[PDB]
């Protein structure tokens, strides 16, 4: 696809709309999240677009290359690692990212997979424990939604 | 994919889970819908997996071949025409269909598109008006949900 959208909902107060657009070899992600705790939050594309068990059935981070977790700027990261989204003190996160590893077509396409906003900030694989290397210690998945094709 | 699932929800009482499985050149659709009015209901895959405006943004019936609307048995039908699903008097529709035109892979794949259950029965393009030929006079889309990959 050329454009996609994810509608995030959870069993909690967090919610939001994420838009994605193909611009060359990169993906531009925009949109907002409200209902969040002030500060930073991991934001990642989880591999399955399965909402049968809420956010739990979306599986792990999408990593077709079997790499360790990292930040959006690391060579060593999961295809779905988009770091953190920051909320202001009213709980609003303004997502603005341009990322060259995710894709709306081909092998690394994220269409049909899950976008998840996490309970805690992402450590970016730099925390010193096993759990940092697979999820960034981001804890709990607050809201998620299957990425689908859009206008 | 080999298996998919659609979770149907609306702003009304209707709800349900539809499962799909690839078996040869055909797709087997199973699952249930509750909260329905007794009788028949159109059931079709709408072309976009866009829930941004509820069920309204799913667009028209998926018809890659530009055909007129029909029944699941007609040569002349939309790829997404699966006819009717019948509720009993407690409002339960038991969906059981095996269909050879829809697909979980390739050109006619329905993964990422919308499954919609309608307010009225589908006339199957045999009603005698323009509207029968594009939607079966099924009226209002009661519930819908993006078709995603499953286990
Ligand atoms: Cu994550
Ligand atoms: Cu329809
Ligand atoms: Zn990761
Ligand atoms: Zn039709």
């Amino acid at each position: 696809a050329t454009k996609a959208v994810a509608v995030l909902k959870g069993d909690g107060p967090v919610q939001g709309t994420i838009h994605f657009e193909a611009k060359g070899d990169t993906v531009v992600v925009t949109g907002s999240i409200t209902g969040l705790t002030e500060g930073d939050h991991g934001f990642h594309v989880h591999q399955f677009g399965d909402n049968t068990q809420g956010c739990t059935s979306a599986g792990p981070h999408f990593n077709p290359l079997s790499k360790k977790h990292g930040g959006p700027k690391d060579e060593e990261r999961h295809v779905g690692d988009l770091g953190n989204v920051t909320a202001d003190k009213n709980g609003v996160a303004i997502v603005d990212i341009v990322d060259p590893l995710i894709s709306l077509s081909g092998e690394y396409s994220i269409i049909g997979r899950t976008m998840v906003v996490h309970e805690k900030p992402d450590d970016l694989g730099r925390g010193g424990n096993e759990e940092s290397t697979k999820t960034g210690n981001a804890g709990s998945r607050l809201a998620c939604g299957v990425i689908g094709i859009a206008k």
